[PDB]
């Protein structure tokens, strides 16, 4: 089940209007209160007019609404079970503006909901684009509308959040498809669970920012449920998917192709590892004792061009283990993994210990020293967050997170580490005086200029339970070392949310839950606006635009030039993100240097060392003086 963030609506008042009603299913029985009745719009004899179909609320007031339910019909019937569909509000009738939600629901007959920030309003409607099936009809048996407690108005400065994309599955893993732009994300063997899965068989949903639609596929050719796997984007570009609910296997997902590809079979069964790509397009991963068994995992790294996986035994996973009270299950969990110089892999934590990884022959393991500042040595963080900002300057933000993975208090404790050559100790610090707010489960992402927005997680870890929710984001400003609240949301975003950046330069934040019958499955994602696209009036800033790239394929150590259509001040490379249960080793972002070539026209130079600049997909983003970043452009870094 899935549940509204606000309380139903009194239906007294309310006047209904649809597009069509066959006599016996009038527009009126979907708000009747009985589930055995329901709206349809004609059929047979009056003739089956195609969607869109559409149901419009007159509530007579304004009323602080939050959301909406739709129970589908409960007689055995699927006729009319909506797919695609909008929800618009108004406060007048006529204005309708943009939809505070739109996306897909699955087809079923359980009840679906619309979740989304609170908007005044006396008017709803709710467009079915499709049905579930392709058919013609629209059926509602009963129809709900919920409200807030109360209206507070966003913050001006502060970004803003939606509109929400309501979603057929929970995503709670997810990728950007380079070359597509859309954001592709997956359950398990069903939709809203994992537990029972007969494994062989994940559901998969994309989205694609540019049409708003989402499209469901359900893979099969790679024989894999890919539900608590290892996630890589390779030297190649390809997402390497490892483990999880089918513990050996490996899936590929190609952008070019948009198609999945079985991968060779790791040589140790893993669940809830980390995998990290390395300076040389190879991927590296260890641990994962949610699934395959409960032992030392030590290291096995992947090869893309002979399709290999190869154990590193001498990589040894004992130094990076947590004290996690429940043991080597969960203590090998999500590494704070990142591929850096020289085929070495740095692990941040979440354990005190802190390790540099080598892949040369059977492998090795050194000490790079504890978390640490002047505050003490830090705590193990069981799911807290870590992210490269600056990976010319080897600079990672670390935040959030508790010392076991659940019934434990999350912290703020933040670091900022410095990596320099692999072997030797990094400097950590403390960032500012920590986080606003102690989360775990929470997710993040490195925005293009360079600030880290944090989002989502809860207090006291407990999956599957919505509580101690913190809905205030919070964005660290590494030029000032100083953390800002941003405006609050009203989705709660625990464990199993994903946080990814768009190639808009927006963020996507969905999921939480994958519980079955639990009541906190989070079937959609909201969109978060960064102030840095509005102007101070709070409408969206103009944004420059990149009008020529000389490339869009370089080598490491390449140059490319580009022409904008506004003078630029800055521009920074951030390579695509993938992610899962708070683990992203994919992002990074690289300042650049830019060359003003005169009349809105310049180069830059990519760094030269493989282990700053992966290999893989790339954003590129310019900035206008105002701050203002463009779309990004997508550009290929190979070694
Ligand atoms: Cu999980
Ligand atoms: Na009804």
């Amino acid at each position: 089940a899935s549940a509204p963030i606000g309380s139903a609506i009194s239906r007294n008042n309310w006047a209904v209007t649809c597009d069509s009603a066959q006599s016996g299913n009038e527009c009126n029985k979907a708000i009747d209160g009985n589930k055995d009745t329901f709206w349809h719009t004609f059929y047979g004899a009056n003739g089956d007019p195609k969607p869109p179909h559409t149901y419009t609320i007159d509530m007579k007031t304004t009323q602080n609404v939050n959301g909406l339910s739709m129970l589908p019909r409960q007689d055995g019937n699927q006729n009319g079970w909506i797919g695609r569909h909008e929800v618009y509000l108004s406060s007048d009738g006529t204005n309708w503006g943009s939809p505070v939600a739109s996306g897909s629901w699955f087809a079923d007959s359980t009840t679906k909901y619309s979740n989304f920030e609170t908007r005044p309003a006396r008017y709803v409607r709710l467009v079915a684009i499709t049905e579930a099936n392709g058919q013609p009809w629209t059926s509602i048996a009963e129809i709900n509308v919920f409200q807030a407690s109360s209206y507070t108005a966003p913050q001006p400065g502060l970004g803003r959040w939606g509109p929400t994309i309501d979603l057929p599955i929970v995503p709670a893993a997810a990728a950007i498809e380079p070359t597509s732009g859309r954001v592709l994300m997956w359950s398990s063997y069903r939709n809203d669970a994992f537990g029972g899965s007969p494994g062989g068989i994940t559901l998969t949903s994309s989205w694609d920012p540019s049409t708003g639609i989402v499209s469901d596929r359900t893979v099969t050719v790679t024989k894999h449920d890919m539900f608590c796997p290892g996630i890589s984007m390779d030297g190649n570009g390809q997402i390497v998917v490892t483990g999880g609910n089918d513990a050996k296997k490996t899936s590929l997902y190609d952008s070019s192709s948009d198609s999945w590809i079985p991968g060779p079979d790791m040589q140790v069964a893993r669940g809830y590892q980390s995998s990290a790509t390395m300076s040389d397009g190879r991927v590296f991963t260890i641990g994962g004792s949610w699934s395959g068994g409960v032992f030392e995992k030590n290291g096995e790294v992947y090869s893309p061009s002979s399709k290999t996986w190869t154990s590193l035994p001498n990589a040894k996973v004992n130094p990076m283990l947590t004290a996690d009270k429940q043991g080597l299950y969960r203590s090998d969990n999500h590494a704070w993994l990142f591929g850096w110089k020289k085929g070495s892999v740095f692990q941040a934590g979440p354990s005190t210990a802190m390790n540099w990884y080598y892949t040369s022959g059977s492998g090795d393991v050194k000490s790079a020293g504890k978390r640490q500042s002047n505050r003490g040595v830090a705590p193990d963080a069981m799911c807290g967050n870590a992210v490269m900002y600056d990976a010319v300057k080897g600079k990672i933000l670390t935040f959030g997170g508790s010392p076991d993975y659940q019934d434990s208090d999350a912290t703020t404790n933040a670091h900022i580490i410095t990596l320099g050559e692999p072997g030797t100790s990094p400097n950590t610090v403390f960032a500012s005086n920590g986080l606003y707010f102690a989360r775990t489960f929470h997710t993040s992402v490195v925005l293009p200029d360079g600030s880290t927005f944090i989002t989502g997680g809860q207090r006291r870890g407990i999956p599957f339970e919505d509580s101690t929710p913190v809905f205030t984001p919070e964005i660290y400003v590494p030029e000032q070392d100083t953390f800002y609240k941003q405006n609050p949301n009203s989705i709660v975003r625990v464990y199993h949310s994903i946080s990814l950046l768009l190639p808009d330069g927006r963020v996507f934040n969905g999921g939480g839950g994958l519980c079955g019958d639990c009541t906190t499955n989070h079937f959609d994602a909201q969109i978060f606006t960064p102030n840095y696209l509005y102007n101070s009036n709070g409408n969206l800033a103009t944004r420059p635009k990149i009008t020529r790239t000389s490339t869009q394929s370089v080598k490491v150590g390449g140059r490319i030039t580009i022409s904008t259509d506004s003078s630029i001040s800055k521009a920074s490379l951030i390579r695509y993100g993938t992610a899962t249960h708070t683990v992203n080793t994919d992002q990074r972002r690289i300042p650049l240097t830019l060359t003003n070539n005169g009349g809105n026209s310049y180069s830059f130079q990519v760094p030269s060392d493989s282990g700053v600049a992966l290999p893989g997909y790339w954003m590129l983003f310019v900035m206008n003086s105002a701050g203002v970043p463009s779309v990004a452009s997508t550009i290929r870094v190979t070694q």
